[PDB]
């Protein structure tokens, strides 16, 4: 019975606006000429049928300060609005929706009437409505491609914690400005319809109402900063975030991977558009065959199978981690105060890079993909990596590294420099029977089942060429395969590996990564970037030893005058007694005494931190005075004189070297610790 | 086209179950003689048209290790699983999910040959479903009672963080152990067949799938302690958790509601069962007319307004909060020491109850419904208050004390003892015009508008008596209301107060709360309340001075000997260089020098903390012995002797009333800052 109103020009209802299906329908409110224009683009994707559109406002002359009655009029003959009453359902009205195009002021104005007037409309469900402008977008590229949008940061907060592990992805540029603003409209009413449209079906219930290319440059910078790893220790920011958060923290327990990265994340200023924390932590505590060769952090919990590749790992809240004793060997706390701390937002965060005491590129290898630049190198030896370390400090040549990942058992072999085939095993233990003990390293056991299963009963378009097929695996696989004599004939022509799968290649031919300057670079060889880690290596142990035998010193000399002063006192030379302070300070000083800072700096000679103080001999205690005391503090002036000079008789290759022994002794024990865990 | 199952006598095959909708039907599968029973209870609910039932397994008499063939074989021929293969739909099988009751291991065991064999399945949204017993249920009281359950933790706290502050709830006795898992089962049921009728419409989707009467008696005595109020503080457990949590804290400046609660929770063991922690917090810092006399907690952002009784409120991240300058001269630092704090898994959390200066619960009132008791006491005047203490301090009679609300202005009257009539303001502007200018201390503005225009645009079966209203409210009420010459006479008949619904009453016949012995305990009176305050907190008085004292006594004697010490090496009547440990510890002891522990108690005589070290002497700096630093300890000894004896001129009372004092120019300030901040 459409009820029809013929008071409004510009108006153009909605079909079954007025009718009884009324509630369903939703009108669009225009403000300004450009947004009249939108309206109408988004209404030719939906259809006038259920949604009606009048221009409340054409254009603004004058200025904005921070409702014309006939505007209220208009908003009322249009919804049906009858008198001051508080509503509970929109039954009664010609529109169930209301929708606001400005273009920001005119909203509130419109609910300030609304809610003066009209009590519970805007608090029912789904009755206001608003034209908003996602602020982040999404390429999700595995599932497959679809640009998923967020209109507030807290949506893309939860989809990243609870959703990002599923698919491979990445943010995408844009700001949503100007020319594209058309289409952006048409998504939202296209969105908007297909909600509505459920909303009335079950009538559960999500809400909408609850360039300067130097940016596009700017955006190109970061995503390779988050995607490609950094030569020197192999991480990304992101990953070297948790691992700083981890020496930050002086862990000595474990905590929940969800415990851990709040932790992580308010220390380390973990940007927004990197990827899930709680999924990095995870990854870099991943010990399955075809993972990590060596996992920094400890996987105490499901952090996932060798069978989905990880993808099967229990939630954050439900897994625990912590740091693996070997790390520390690894990362060499003496080299802490060597590295550049990043400043951000007066935060001093994780260093530009780590300087390992091998190349953890080379360790675990890498993998990643930015916008014209992407990367993969494999995990290679670390007994390898070590013995090359070696040759380089000895001047010796270096000796070739091909792939090779811990606790994997096939095969690989160099079919051309850069160029590797990867096998897996399979033997035949009996006539027509052929089981499959081993598979490339990163081919996932559900690969290979659902590839036996499919060959076993036929799919449409192929035929069955298996005959039975069994899984024995324990830790280790094992496919127990049975075919038919003309199968396995053609099995010897085909292959038995290639038939099977047993096959995958390895390419060395992008191995990217940024240089120690911040430069992307791609490497040649696996030998090129064990050479250029090398000489910074090199370097920083000439500077570890220089940034510890000069604090040694230091110590030598505070010692050295703080057995002086208790001497000279013992021994009646110099008395403190009720001197005067000025009289003191005045009398170590023509004594030759140095002050020293809070670092421990000593300085000698007449003038704070620049200078310093005499509290490392006043501010001592009476108990120095003493005679056990004193004879101790001889003793650890002694001790630190050679302390230095065992330092001063060492090079930063013989440092070095003691670092690497010290590495091989708790690998050889994270190696027989791993394969008893997972054996 | 049903194809039917005639091999298995045991299966009540859905009606449904082999035709096109097979994949709406559902098979419950059933083990034990228990477990059918319940799944027939179920099916009693839901019909057979869309759920079959098969008893799997019927008794169990060997024992549980941690599948048959048979039992591989029943699942596939009435699912119609046909051959290994990856599934990815479920449209060729005869049901469409699968259900598993136990009466825990089988369910595995399903789940392992599902995996095994049929890889897509388990993985299929809604497929795989279980019956789950709640291990939550809310009673919600408002918006009306049902008794929403809560299958697992998790739901629990989100519901309780995001949705709580909707309805007026508490948690209710439920063990979901035996006799009610009849009805448990219907229930789940019930539920699960609405779900699904939506989840194939759609075809947006949650999944299932993702006594001993002391415990009753138990229950009741814990609601009681969360829902009464302890006299001497006015605080449940809850707020006082939150309190104790911002003096822990230390707060110098101001944080997120959203920031605080986490803070609170881990820091106090905040139960579960208790209210949102941030609604909490809330609550302590809302200061509309009707709220709060005294906020002890600021509220820096959209806590709530007058208008709908603070329920529109922000979201706890979207507002700060920070201690009420007064609140600590409210609760006084200097009896800290002196409360019992509560031992929880070997933390230390808030005391049994705080003391402030003056009875909080008389400030602000308090109100809870637990089981068995309820309580409400409205806010009394603290400038009354204080004066009824200072009564009490000089044995004079005390003064009757009446409701009181900060910033309100209308009148209150006593009817007879604990009955009183409470009066908003209504005058006659004009010939028929009468405007608002107060409301009754609750009554809450929306309230009013509602009734207005009820009466304004009359409602079914009550015609309009109201001509024109108009609302100009700044930060104050008013409301301009013009009647009809008929209705201004039937007004002055009916009463202007009475019609325009100006009066509402206060009962203080209800007044309970946990005496200081933690007893529950019915005040017949206001005075009987501020009393029971009183001589708790007067002795509380008298301890506060014996603990201060006492160690102000501690520290006369500490420097007497620091000083003693310090001038007999000056005199060289004591020499401690190079002389022996032993040989100092035992002179110092023949000289009367006591030993002082870590909590600055002197211990006299021949023997740890149990006895002390001279650490308080030889632990002093060489700086002590120097001229500026020893005349320095003279004034510092000297200075104490003051302040002890300063302290011992004062009575219990006469430290009350300094800190009553203090209060009195900080509330003055508390008033003025707090009407400049709403006016």
């Amino acid at each position: 019975r459409k009820s029809r109103i013929t008071n409004y020009p510009k108006l153009e209802d909605a079909n079954k606006a007025g009718t009884k299906e009324g509630y369903k329908c939703t009108l669009v409110l225009t403000e300004g000429d450009s947004a009249l224009s939108l309206a109408v683009a988004g209404l030719a994707v939906v259809g006038r049928d259920y949604y009606g559109c009048y221009p409340l406002r054409g254009k603004m002359l004058n200025v904005r300060e921070a409702l014309k009655n006939a505007e209220i009029q208009a908003i009322k003959k249009i919804m049906g609005l009858q008198h001051r009453k508080k509503y509970e359902d929109t039954k009664s009205l010609r529109y169930g929706h209301l929708m606001i195009m400005t273009d920001s002021h005119i909203k509130g104005l419109i609910i300030n009437f609304l809610e003066s007037s009209f009590l519970g409309l805007l608090d029912i469900q789904g009755f206001l409505l608003e034209f908003i402008t996602p602020i982040i977008k999404v390429s999700i590229t595995k599932p497959t491609k679809n640009t998923i949008a967020f209109y507030n940061m807290p949506d893309y907060e939860k989809w990243r914690e609870e959703e990002s592990h599923k698919f491979t992805w990445k943010q995408k540029y844009y700001k949503g400005l100007g020319t594209s603003l058309a289409q952006e409209v048409r998504e939202y009413f296209s969105n908007l319809d297909r909600h509505l449209k459920i909303f009335h079906s079950l009538q559960w219930l999500r809400q909408y109402e609850p360039f300067i290319n130097k940016e596009l440059i700017l955006f190109s910078l970061a995503d390779n900063i988050r995607s490609i790893p950094n030569v020197l220790d192999g991480f990304k920011p992101g990953q070297r975030k948790v691992l700083y958060g981890c020496f930050k923290k002086n862990l000595k327990s474990e905590l929940k991977v969800a415990q851990l990265a709040p932790y992580v994340s308010e220390c380390t200023a973990y940007h927004h558009g990197e990827q899930s924390l709680a999924q990095t932590i995870i990854g870099l505590a991943q010990n399955f065959v075809g993972s990590n060769n060596i996992y920094l952090l400890l996987p105490n919990g499901a952090f996932g199978t060798r069978a989905t590749g990880g993808k099967d790992a229990a939630a954050a809240r439900y897994i625990y981690t912590e740091l693996n004793k070997l790390t520390r060997k690894i990362f060499h706390p003496a080299d802490d105060p060597l590295y550049k701390y990043i400043q951000e937002d007066e935060k001093t965060v994780e260093p530009e890079w780590y300087l390992p005491i091998l190349p953890m590129i080379l360790v675990n290898g890498a993998e990643g993909i930015g916008t014209g630049w992407s990367t993969y190198i494999p995990p290679f030896n670390p007994l390898e990596i070590i013995k090359n370390i070696r040759h380089l400090m000895n001047d010796e040549e270096l000796e070739q590294m091909h792939p090779w990942f811990r606790g994997w058992t096939g095969t690989i072999e160099e079919i051309e420099p850069l160029r590797y085939r990867m096998y897996g095993r399979i033997e035949q233990i009996g006539d027509n029977v052929l089981e499959i003990t081993e598979l490339p390293a990163r081919t996932w056991t559900s690969t290979i089942k659902e590839y036996l299963l499919l060959g076993l009963s036929g799919n449409d378009k192929i035929k069955p060429w298996i005959k039975d097929m069994e899984e024995q695996h324990d830790d280790n696989i094992k496919f127990i395969i049975t075919l038919s004599p003309e199968e396995m004939a053609k099995t010897r022509k085909i292959g038995f590996y290639e038939r099977f799968k047993l096959i995958s290649p390895i390419s060395l031919m992008n191995m990217v990564a940024f240089d120690p300057h911040g430069k992307i670079k791609k490497y040649n060889s696996v030998n090129e970037i064990l050479s250029e880690f090398y000489y910074v290596r090199l370097e920083y142990y000439q500077k570890r030893k220089d940034h510890m035998s000069e604090r040694l010193q230091w110590e030598v000399e505070k010692y050295s005058f703080q057995v002086k002063f208790i001497k000279m006192i013992i021994e009646k030379e110099l008395t403190v007694t009720n001197k005067p302070r000025n009289a003191i300070i005045q009398e170590l000083e023509n004594l030759g005494f140095p002050r020293f800072n809070k670092e421990g700096k000593p300085y000698y000679g007449s003038p704070e931190e620049l200078y310093g103080t005499y509290e490392y001999l006043l501010g001592m205690r009476i108990w120095s005075l003493t005679k056990e005391r004193y004879q101790k503090l001889l003793k650890q002036k002694q001790e630190k004189e050679t302390e230095l000079e065992n330092l001063l008789k060492l090079s930063a290759k013989d440092i070095w070297n003691t670092d690497l022994k010290a590495f091989e002794v708790g690998y050889q024990e994270f190696l027989q610790r791993d394969a008893e865990a997972r054996g």
